[PDB]
RNA sequence: GCGGAGUGAUCUACCCAUGGCCAGGGUGAAGCGCGGGUAAGACCGCGUGGAGGCCCGAACCCACUUAGGUUGAAGACUGAG
RNA sequence: GCCAGGCCAGUCCGCCCAGGGUGAGUCGGGACCUAAGGCGAGGCCGACAGGCGUAGUCGAUGGACAACGGGUUGAUAUUCCCGUACCCGUGUGUGGGCGCCCGUGACGAAUCAGCGGUACUAACCACCCAAAACCGGAUCGAUCACUCCCCUUCGGGGGUGUGGAGUUCUGGGGCUGCGUGGGAACUUCGCUGGUAGUAGUCAAGCGAAGGGGUGACGCAGGAAGGUAGCCGUACCAGUCAGUGGUAACACUGGGGCAAGCCGGUAGGGAGAGCGAUAGGCAAAUCCGUCGCUCACUAAUCCUGAGAGGUGACGCAUAGCCGGUUGAGGCGAAUUCGGUGAUCCUCUGCUGCCAAGAAAAGCCUCUAGCGAGCACACACACGGCCCGUACCCCAAACCGACACAGGUGGUCAGGUAGAGCAUACCAAGGCGUACGAGAUAACUAUGGUUAAGGAACUCGGCAAAAUGCCCCCGUAACUUCGGGAGAAGGGGGACCGGAAUAUCGUGAACACCCUUGCGGUGGGAGCGGGAUCCGGUCGCAGAAACCAGUGAGGAGCGACUGUUUACUAAAAACACAGGUCCGUGCGAAGUCGCAAGACGAUGUAUACGGACUGACGCCUGCCCGGUGCUGGAAGGUUAAGAGG
RNA sequence: AAAUUCCUUGUCGGGUAAGUUCCGACCUGCACGAAUGGCGUAACGACUUCUCAACUGUCUCAACCAUAGACUCGGCGAAA
RNA sequence: UCUGAUCGUAUUGGGCAUCUAACCUCGAACCCUGAAUCGGGUUUAGGGACAGUGCCUGGCGGGUAGUUUAACUGGGGCGGU
RNA sequence: CAGCUUGUUGGUGGGGUGACGGCCUACCAAGGCGACGACGGGUAGCCGGCCUGAGAGGGUGUCCGGCCACACUGGGACUGA
RNA sequence: ACUGCAGGGGAGACUGGAAUUCCUGGUGUAGCGGUGGAAUGCGCAGAUAUCAGGAGGAACACCGGUGGCGAAGGCGGGUCUCUGGGCAGUAACUGACGCUGAGGAGCGAAAGCGUGGGGAGCGAACAGGAUUAGAUACCCUGGUAGUCCACGCCGUAAACGGUGGGUACUAGGUGUGGGUUUCCUUCCUUGGGAUCCGUGCCGUAGCUAACGCAUUAAGUACCCCGCCUGGGGAGUACGGCC
RNA sequence: UCGAAGGUGGGAUCGGCGAUUGGGACGAAGUCGUAACAAGGUAGCCGUACCGGAAGGUGCGGCUGGAUC
């Protein structure tokens, strides 16, 4: 699962890395790859809108099939499990019996060579994609969509899962990875099972260089700035900031969710 | 110093795309084998292997100390480290 | 040319004057392609100004694409000329081949009659229920009438037995139906004869829209096989350098040549047919997927550095003659080894995680077009636009200067050396622009120093010292990796012998066979390193240049890194790790009036903010204040309503 | 008794011939204290600080040599 | 009958519920469209008189802006006046 | 005190001894010792004997006798049976 | 070896009910909780109580015992999969292949440690109330780690039968468990008798200072291992291993 | 060549002193509490964790070397 480096250097002393034991076919599928380029956290104006971005290893995008709507009743065979630099889960390449190749998020327990079904008549097995109406309550699902046909949007990171609490009339109550209970329409599609690569959260990056490779740039604390730069700046020695904690633009801590967002009627219980 | 409207990222700060460069030595990680060990092991020793914000050190990038310069060769440099 | 300029002078000049000089189908670009990014028809947004952006169109620092050697001018040359190549296009002939119609072959339906799928289902058969209505059983309680019985103010209970419209369970045909299962004819579909081998389709060639494949990609590390270059050498042509020796292999010089074409080596890679087909915006014989057979260690095919041939009867060259010292003319030998890449095979191979452009181009499929086509040879032609002079670690560029500064890429020889360090040299350049003198102090840059050895000083600042290779040996502590080159020691030159395979590198003459760019033995010639023993010299053998000082105790920051261009490099910043808070998704946050964008082609193991800052042990008490989160009983409180 | 301690060269011990610095304690903390983290910590440092070996013109205490200037002659010829 | 408690036609506003048709959707499909992740239109699936916006109005608001922050004084500050 | 040894273990050919022998030397093998305690630390002359104890045993090595080791400390050769 | 027998022996996976708590809604108003007595605390902004639905973790009443199993520690909600051991019977097979075991190795309650998850209830630490001269406690109200899961670490308990393992022998009486066996075999009795393996109690001899042991010995003998030489200091110091 | 003595160096082992500091034993007729021996007033012990002037207290698991129906 996780391989620990040996303390041969100070940079490697405590670090660890995935063993990549689940990976076959170390190259991607040429027909499902699109170009990508970095932004450095800059928007269309050319200005930094997200801080601490840039550098980073070059990447290529792999088209993930997040809809899974048009292959109902058509079986697929899992051909490979591949590394993806754009997400924390691994991806599985599917060979459809119709001759088409697709990429999906690899669920937990979807070894190469398995058969994957879709539609209302599919069996309840990891990797099978069904509308929520046909999934029994208490199941663990992932890659759920908010609107019918809108594409999977929830529970997509490594190790994520959603528990189908129940379907009442035309809505399904879901326990979402944050712990918030939500309702979505029963016609929304979901995939059975939990997302794989669940142990990646235990990886110990060893040095600053590794995060620079992953594209994360250094972050400077507010209390070591000058007051013209940050509200926490100033002071003779080191201070705690001369006030209650605030953002670099002076906003205090507290809830930032819009108080009367339209979706409030779909949320049963806020997270802890 | 204040206001209005414009000009500047050929210097410099960061970022994006596409290219180039890093003499010569040293150390010897994982993994892979063989043998020892056992019921199996764990482990151990020999090889192979060639990792690393690894070591010494030119090009290259810097600028710690000191001497000189200080109407300078130079509006920030030279010599030795 | 010499009155300005050149840090002096100048007959000289990067200065002044006149004239001359830059030749491309292949070099670098355009006419080809796209990245980041720019502009942007319509468009969306915005009082106006304008912002953003789709189709599209630009934009190399990248992709694709055809040339090498020699000569020549005062000044250009892969451009001109000579020799020899390659790429794209056009015309003219010649030859055979396939096609239009003819027919050639092949493939190739449709009509209508015989039965079932009993699929349709009027009905019919079975399975449960309303099991309808109704006959009618047991129980219930305070209604009800009946007859038997009893107190009472004359109004009703009770033993309730019967049943009434009575509650519930249920005894019985469940006729009518519901739901399901079998299920009547034509009707949906199939077979046999039949329309009929008929209609009809395909069979030269081109397909550039569109589909598909390729193009197409990271970093690190070698190894093997090669080659360039370099060092010798067979052979060739010469020299006598006025010194003691040296007359020929003693010494000096030579000991060359490309693209292209042929070739298919070492090394690499590849299963082949047939059938089906929901997918690839239409189609597809293409791609993808699936099934079957055969094949698998082979064979075949592709790729492929090198070797060899040709290019080359040519060019070049050491040298020799004559030479206004310009041009001329002649012109030898050219073999075999060693060493050896930063280059080639190799867009390969191995390993790793941080997971590594696009489009054109090329190939292929069909849509489509199509009566003429495709090919071979020969001849004759067309190949456009811009750059090309000269400087280019500089006196010609950026620094006001002919300024000790700065400036990307390519080539890069010998001896010693690990080396692109360092010392001296080659090829090739240069002596660079004020000089000539003179033992003043003093300043600067170097050098040496008796005895002492940090006594100097804020402080060992500066200088001195250590320094290489090989062999021994190596502490506390430790996160077990380190500390460590710890510390501290020993040896090092030359000559000879071992020593003729001593050893190790490659492998000539000469040894077999599937005869080749083949295999084995073989050991010549040529290079390399180490050790032991004996001897020799010096003050000194790492010889010059070059080239770690080491140890012990504390503080701070874990570490590599970053920082005040021009007085501060640190204990400051960052960091991996930690906790808290926010964010349920065109999220929170940020830019923007807005549209829109980034976040992210991400989805709570994610993203943003704050503080702390490897690791180890831990992180105590306080919610009074102020923030944040949540609640709404009460008080207070705006516009509006009311008037 | 600290990058925090004014008094202050606090007191005791070590080191030195002689130690306001250094190291180990004491606790009388002017004015330490647990993520503006507390206490340690192998490795690392052109960081700050103390000691030792070796070495030396840093010094006792200076002396000599060469070069570039300074000095003389010819030419050009500024500046505050 | 200050009629507290109260009924039925008017009228009205406040809550709650439902609906769809205004309005909303970066849900989907098709056309403009030959090349289109823009835009617009058509249909559909949802939300829905909410939200958003205009005008009026209360709160909060070092996020930004313009400013103020006296004099005397055996120098100024401290104190005092 | 849990790992000790490299002339150390053995063999070969010489040298050396009065005499066998790594005793010494040149070459070859990788062996030899160790939990029945090597290697290391502390202590000590051994025995016949002496004392005590019914005995087994416990203590001790002085008179005397036997031997060993030493001659200021450390090292070496010669004469000689 | 073959045939039967009993079992909470162990591991994994799925799953069930009761109860507590919490959430939502209905009914509903002024108390609830707590003690020897109270107060802190909770509710009045709608609590306790009652109903219905949902969420979640822990533990499995009745069976259940004096019982069974396991080397010890320990072991029962149910089902399935995998697996260990024991007992009985035949004597089918080998033929002393046995016992103990220095060191060594493995297993090993609870508490605790590392990493991730989980957390209903309880509950060190901590806080408030109460008692008391004081109350850093006993009592009450709360409440963190922990108790739970996964993989590791730790190897300590009054880890006790305060009794090392193996074998042979030494009256009986009375319960229970698993077998087998003829007979009384219907005396239905699943009783009695015989044997083997256990598990309790009482009791003969013997042993013991006594208490007591007594076929499950602390009796009579043998073999092997471990341990003690008065009490503190001390199972502590130093050294060493983990 | 070997070879006593001597010098240089890093280590190994055994002791002595040491500012300061921890625990132990004994002393007197001190101060602060009553933890155990009774159900010792909250039963006592065993292993661990945490806390507090101190004896000790609390939690987890085990024993009776106590009692109860
Ligand atoms: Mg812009
Ligand atoms: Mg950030
Ligand atoms: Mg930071
Ligand atoms: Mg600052
Ligand atoms: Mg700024
Ligand atoms: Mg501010
Ligand atoms: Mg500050
Ligand atoms: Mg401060
Ligand atoms: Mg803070
Ligand atoms: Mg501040
Ligand atoms: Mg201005
Ligand atoms: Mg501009
Ligand atoms: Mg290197
Ligand atoms: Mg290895
Ligand atoms: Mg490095
Ligand atoms: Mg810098
Ligand atoms: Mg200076
Ligand atoms: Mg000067
Ligand atoms: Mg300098
Ligand atoms: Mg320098
Ligand atoms: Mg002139
Ligand atoms: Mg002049
Ligand atoms: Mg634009
Ligand atoms: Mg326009
Ligand atoms: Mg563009
Ligand atoms: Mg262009
Ligand atoms: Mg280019
Ligand atoms: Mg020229
Ligand atoms: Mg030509
Ligand atoms: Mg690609
Ligand atoms: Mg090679
Ligand atoms: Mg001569
Ligand atoms: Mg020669
Ligand atoms: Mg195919
Ligand atoms: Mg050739
Ligand atoms: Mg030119
Ligand atoms: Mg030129
Ligand atoms: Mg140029
Ligand atoms: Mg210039
Ligand atoms: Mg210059
Ligand atoms: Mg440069
Ligand atoms: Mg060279
Ligand atoms: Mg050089
Ligand atoms: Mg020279
Ligand atoms: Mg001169
Ligand atoms: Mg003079
Ligand atoms: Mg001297
Ligand atoms: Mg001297
Ligand atoms: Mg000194
Ligand atoms: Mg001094
Ligand atoms: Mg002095
Ligand atoms: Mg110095
Ligand atoms: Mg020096
Ligand atoms: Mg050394
Ligand atoms: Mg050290
Ligand atoms: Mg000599
Ligand atoms: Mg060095
Ligand atoms: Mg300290
Ligand atoms: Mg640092
Ligand atoms: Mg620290
Ligand atoms: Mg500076
Ligand atoms: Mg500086
Ligand atoms: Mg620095
Ligand atoms: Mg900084
Ligand atoms: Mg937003
Ligand atoms: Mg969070
Ligand atoms: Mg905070
Ligand atoms: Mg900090
Ligand atoms: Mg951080
Ligand atoms: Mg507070
Ligand atoms: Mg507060
Ligand atoms: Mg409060
Ligand atoms: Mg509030
Ligand atoms: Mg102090
Ligand atoms: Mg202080
Ligand atoms: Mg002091
Ligand atoms: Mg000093
Ligand atoms: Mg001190
Ligand atoms: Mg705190
Ligand atoms: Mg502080
Ligand atoms: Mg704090
Ligand atoms: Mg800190
Ligand atoms: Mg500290
Ligand atoms: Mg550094
Ligand atoms: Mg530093
Ligand atoms: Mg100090
Ligand atoms: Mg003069
Ligand atoms: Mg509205
Ligand atoms: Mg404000
Ligand atoms: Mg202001
Ligand atoms: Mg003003
Ligand atoms: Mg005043
Ligand atoms: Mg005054
Ligand atoms: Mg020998
Ligand atoms: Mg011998
Ligand atoms: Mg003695
Ligand atoms: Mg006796
Ligand atoms: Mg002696
Ligand atoms: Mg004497
Ligand atoms: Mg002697
Ligand atoms: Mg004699
Ligand atoms: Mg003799
Ligand atoms: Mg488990
Ligand atoms: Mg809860
Ligand atoms: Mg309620
Ligand atoms: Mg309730
Ligand atoms: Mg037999
Ligand atoms: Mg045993
Ligand atoms: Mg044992
Ligand atoms: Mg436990
Ligand atoms: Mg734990
Ligand atoms: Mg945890
Ligand atoms: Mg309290
Ligand atoms: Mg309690
Ligand atoms: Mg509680
Ligand atoms: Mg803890
Ligand atoms: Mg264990
Ligand atoms: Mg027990
Ligand atoms: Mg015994
Ligand atoms: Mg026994
Ligand atoms: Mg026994
Ligand atoms: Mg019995
Ligand atoms: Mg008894
Ligand atoms: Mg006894
Ligand atoms: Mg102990
Ligand atoms: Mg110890
Ligand atoms: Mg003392
Ligand atoms: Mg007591
Ligand atoms: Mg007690
Ligand atoms: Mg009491
Ligand atoms: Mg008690
Ligand atoms: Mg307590
Ligand atoms: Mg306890
Ligand atoms: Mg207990």
């Amino acid at each position: 699962a996780i391989r620990k480096y040996k303390p041969t250097t100070p940079g490697r002393r405590g670090a660890s890395v995935s063993d990549f034991a689940e990976i076959t076919r170390s190259t991607p599928e040429k027909s499902l790859v699109r170009p990508l380029h970095g932004r450095g956290g800059r928007n269309a104006h050319g200005r930094i809108t997200t801080r601490h971005k840039g550098g980073g290893h070059k990447r290529a995008y792999r088209m993930i099939d997040f809809r899974r709507n048009d292959k109902d009743g058509v079986n697929a065979k899992v051909a490979h499990i591949e590394y993806d630099p754009n997400r924390t889960a691994r991806i599985a390449l599917l060979h459809y019996l119709d001759g088409e190749k697709r990429y999906i998020i690899a669920p937990n327990g979807l070894s190469q060579g398995d058969v994957v079904e879709s539609g209302a008549n599919a069996d309840i097995k990891p990797g099978n994609n069904l509308p929520l109406r046909n999934i029994p309550a208490g199941t663990l699902i992932h890659a759920v969509e908010l609107r019918p046909g809108g594409g999977a949007k929830l529970a997509r990171s490594a190790g994520s899962s959603i528990q189908l609490l129940g379907k009442e009339a035309s809505y399904a109550s879901l326990r979402m990875p944050s712990g918030e209970i939500r309702r979505v329409d029963v016609r929304c599609r979901a995939t059975v099972g939990e997302v794989g690569n669940a142990e990646q959260a235990n990886i110990n990056w060893g040095k600053a260089g590794r995060m620079r490779w992953k594209g994360k740039r250094p972050s400077v604390r507010g209390v070591v700035m000058n007051p013209v730069d940050h509200p926490h700046g100033g002071g003779e020695g080191k201070t705690s900031g001369g006030r209650h904690p605030v953002s670099p633009w002076g906003k205090p801590e507290g809830r930032t969710r819009n108080a009367n967002k339209s979706s409030n009627k779909f949320i049963v219980r806020r997270r802890r």
